[PDB]
Parts: structure tokens; sequence; C-alpha cells
């Protein structure tokens, strides 16, 4: 027989003569049970049949299947009371990896004490913005739609910093790379589309992909600032006299389509200062040259033979932002103004 | 007496003894359980008795039936405990079915985990956009209003290509042939019909028939593009000097009746090109020639004697979009300008 110790921190539902599990076989129970020399943790050794010693390997991962859970579930809740031993005495199960060596001799093994827990995969480590509804164990990595990752870790370091981690799977850690970016979705209201389910999750990381050396530790930034963080971005410090109502998430606009998005508004002595940001498609339009608008007020002059409304339209005014003049050739200097209306636009008058 | 084989992922709530029923009444029993050669699959072994030999056929699907699931519905929830035997010591039920040999001498059998898991049909694969609100065995396929499918897999390929797969059942076998699409609905806000039912089930595969050779894999497409990928179907690239706000899915119109859909945007260099395509009803109307006036934009004219209001309406507006002005003659040109509005397009002045 086989005779190997478990490592768990505490005894859970386990009784002395419980049974442990492969594939909801049972192959082994549970000799004995004893607190190890530090009080901290709770040592399990069971006792594997002679006929199943070659299924424990080296690189098993045990877990705990005890007691039930009833787990209620949005949009209905199935649940399922798949095996009746486990209630009243307690049970752990395990699984044996492809390839290693057979385990032998009182070799240790932690117990994890879930299915979920004992997943395989990758620990990625985050550094989170907040922790507001992030949750441990709770909240996904989404990639195309589908369940990649999991939160499996949220802390408080000292200074204000919280950090998580994160399990993934192993077909996408080849994806994970240089310039890879995780930033979280907000569940955002959609009118269009009426996903309740979206809305019901809450807060959920978005993996995107880039190219080069593979990397294990990320950085998370609020969802306005990942465009500011993507790849290929261009960053204009853009000033102006005043706000002109123009708010710290305004989209951006050449030519009626959104290019760009603004990023963050500084107040100063001088004025206010904008810092936009602009997607790779803007980017290869502006050629060094270009004028700054505000669409964020309506304008309309009275007259007799001259009728205009200038900067503005309703849908523009509930999106608002700054409108792009597009030029021919320039050198893209550091500092633009922005001007108040299109006529000071054409006239070159700041003031 | 009958001594088959079942091959299954995990032995489940089955012990040794445990009862085999056909039509839920009790035919047989599980004789013995055993881990196959490969440490991957369990092989438990039942025995029909000598009456009922005749009852398995090789074309026989078994499920497993023990336990208790608790499946909470919308709006109620039917839980019923049909079978109490199956609670305590588990259970496996079969079908026999109508025209196929008798099994004999130990042939294997799949176990399927469920009845739903277990029922007939033909394996369809999709080519998914993502899996956002996709889920595996409880996506439908629609048709008529009913449930034909059941979205059964869901994947994540490399290269990020999401692709799943589908049972139908075999009588809309026959309805599904080259252009035959399935595009998923979302959960639409609906004003006038109040569905909270369609709300909460979320995406919904839609089943379109067609006519010409059999196929059984297809492509979803998002909703706004499947109007594109329609078997009759015109597509105008139509530029513009500014997107005059006209978003990606704003509907297109000829006579106040919506004709068509715009279905994407590109912003270039020159200006912004859009792409728009036209329903067959409107595909006899062009003609080959056409005029094509923004209906996104508000205009009032003050005057005298001259009152007049262009281009647009408050519905109107709300919808927004593009407005045709047919032609008598022409050849359906590849490139059409977009009018400011309704006085330049009688102009003839793109300027």
């Amino acid at each position: 027989d086989l005779m190997i110790h478990l490592q768990a921190p505490d005894l859970g539902s386990l009784n002395s003569g419980s049974l442990v599990y492969f594939r909801k076989i049972p192959v082994g129970k549970v000799y004995d049970y004893a607190i190890n020399p530090n009080k901290q943790g709770v040592v399990i050794d069971v006792l594997i049949e002679r006929r199943f010693t070659d299924l424990v390997k080296k690189g098993s991962r045990f877990w705990n299947v005890s007691g039930v859970d009833a787990n209620v579930s949005i949009s209905g809740a199935k649940v399922k009371l798949e095996s009746l031993a486990a209630l009243v005495n307690g049970a752990i199960a395990f699984d044996s990896p492809e390839e290693s060596k057979p385990a032998e001799a009182e070799d240790t093994f932690g117990l994890y004490e879930d299915l979920a827990h004992s997943q395989r995969g990758v620990i990625i480590k985050l550094e989170l913005p907040s922790g507001a509804g992030l949750t441990a164990d709770s909240t996904p990595l989404m990639y195309q739609g589908l369940e990649v990752g999991q939160l499996t870790k949220l802390d408080l370091n000292p200074g204000g910093k919280v950090t998580g981690e994160m399990t993934v799977d192993p077909s996408v850690v080849t994806l994970l790379r240089e310039n890879t970016r995780i930033e979280l979705r907000n569940p955002k209201l959609s009118l269009s589309d009426a996903n309740l389910s979206a809305l019901l999750t809450g807060k959920t990381f978005e993996l995107v992909p880039g190219d080069g050396e593979p990397r294990k530790e990320f950085v998370v930034v609020p969802g306005e600032k990942a465009l500011l963080h993507e790849p290929d971005v261009l960053t204009l410090t853009l000033t102006a006299p005043e706000s002109y109502g123009i708010d710290a998430g305004q989209p951006l606009i050449l030519h009626g389509v959104q290019v760009g998005q603004v990023i963050d508004r500084k107040l100063t002595s001088k004025g206010v200062t904008f810092t936009v940001a602009i997607e790779p498609q803007h980017r290869e339009l502006v050629k060094g040259d270009s004028k700054f608008v505000v669409n964020s007020r309506v304008d309309v002059k009275v007259g007799l033979d001259g009728v205009e409304f200038l900067g503005a339209s309703a849908s523009e005014w509930i999106n608002g932002g700054i409108r792009i003049l597009p030029g021919d050739k320039g050198e893209m200097k550091a500092s633009y103004p922005l001007y108040a209306n299109l006529e000071k636009a054409l006239e070159n008058s700041l003031s």
C-alpha cells in the first residue's frame, strides 16, 4: 500500500475513514490526521490501496469534495447533488497527470479546497488601480468573449497599493507577451443591445494581445487611461483659456467620425490644459498640422441674409468634444491651442 | 444474460449494484467498474438480464440519471423529483432505437452525462464572431420562434478564432442548404411589445433558409453585417467629405420607407467612405441612377416669403440616415457621392 501525506490548513469535513476518489472511484481512504509541530496547519495522511499505487504521480493535485454547496446562479440556479457519500463523511478526490514520475514514500501534497482552486495554469501578477468591483475567484479574464482567467487573489499592499493575481489557462499563455494589455471593463450601459447578464457580472478584465517578449506581470489602468497606454498612440497636450464644458472623457472628432478621446483635463494658473490621445488612424492623418475647434457649445447668429450655426449639432452637443481641422504639412509641435469656434480658427485668432 | 461495456469519463454517482432502466423499468444492473489501461477514462460494465437482451441495440445510447438537480427557470421554477431510487444509489437509463441490429458480446457504448446530451441530431459547425453571450448547451437555434437547435460546444481556437458546434434535430436538416444563413440576434430593446423573456434569454441564433446544395458548416457574422451577407443584396460604396453624423447602423430611406441599411463607415484621407447595402425591393428600383441626400441634419431657412425646412423631420432625425432620389436609367457605377442636402443634389454640386 501507499501511505502519503496531505497538508491542509484545516481538517474540513474529513473524518478518519473517509474516502479517497479517483474519477469518483474509491481507490483509498484517509488513514489518520494529526497537527504538525507548528500549530499553523493540519497534516492528513491517507492510504492509497496496493492496486492503485501507480495512479498517484508526483505532479498530482488533491482536492476536497466534502459536504455540499448550493450555488445560485443568475438567470436560473442549477443545483445538482452529484455524490451522496461525500456529504455524510467527507472525501478527497485527486487527478493523475499525463507524464510524471509515480509518487512514493510519504511524499507530501497540498490539499486544495475545491476543484476550481486546483485548476492548472499560470499565475499572472496584476497591479490594480482599485479593488472596487473586483473579487477573489469571481472576476474573469475575458478574451474574445470567453472566460480565460479568474482573479484568484486580491491584496491591499502598504502604501495603498492594491495588487492581485490571476490564473490563466495554458492556451492563452503564449498570447501574453510584451505590449499586451489587460484593462478592466465597466459594465457600461448599452442602449442598442440590452444585456442584463453583463450588467450583473460587474467589472471584467479584458485581454488584448500584443507582440514581443513574453511577460508575466501587468499593470491595469482605468478604462479611460487605456487608450493612452496603447502601443501606437499619439498624445497631444492642447491648451485653452477655458474648459468650454469639455469633460475628461469627451470623444474627439475628425470629419464626423471619432478618431480619439480626451484623456484628462488639468487646471493651471495660465488656463486649462487638456491631454488628448489619438488612435493610429488619425496618427497617419495629422501630417504635423491641425486646428482644434470646440464642439461642446452651440452658436446661432441671426441676420437678414446671413444665417449660420457654428460649432455644434444637437447630437454633436450630447457627445461634445473637440473637432479637428487637418492640415497639409507640419512638424507636430508639443503644444496646440484650442479655438473657441470655427471662425476664430480660420482667423488664427486665439485671443 | 448480456454483459456490455460503457465508457464514461468518470464513474459519477454510480455504485456497483446500481440499477439500469428502460422506460424507467429496471431491466438490468451495473455489474462492475474498472479503470481502463490508460488513466483517461472509466469503463463501467453492466449486465442486462436474459429476458431483455433484445432491448439493447447497436444504435442505443445510454445516459446517466443519478442524483437530483434542481433547475430554477425564469418566470417560475418547476422542480420535480421524478425517481427516488436514482438519488441514493445511482442509475443508468437507455433508449432502444427503431431499426438496428441487436447488440451482443461486450459491445462498447458511450455514456452520456444527461438526457439532453444524448439527444439525436446533426452536428453543425459554426465559425462564431465572439462568444460574448453564447453558452454551451444554453444557446438555442430559433426557427419560426421555435427551439430547433442547441449550441453544444464553444471553443477558442488559436489565432483568436472562436468556433462552436450545434446539434439540430432531423426535421430542419433538410432545410439547411446553400445560402442558408444563421445569424445571431441580440435581445434588442422592444418598445411596442414588452418581452422580458426574450431579454432574459440573451443571444439567440436565428435560422433563415435558402436553396441549393446541403451544407453542414456555416459562418455567423454580427447582426449588422447579416444584411450584407444576404443572397440578393446590392452594395454601394458611397463617398462623402464628412460623416454628416451618419453612424455605422443608420437606416437608409427611399420615399419615407426604409429600403436598406448602412453597413460600415471607413475614414480615409480623401474623406469618409460609406458602404451601404440594399434589400431586393430597392434592387429592382435603382435602374442605375440615384442621388444620395443626408437625412441626419436639420436645416431651417428664414425668409419673408420663402420658408423651407430641408433634409429632415424630428422623427427622421432620430432615425437619421441617407435618402435616395431615384432616377430613370443608368449603369450602377461603383462610386456615388453623398450630397449635403437636397438642393445641392438638384444642383449637382458636390462641392
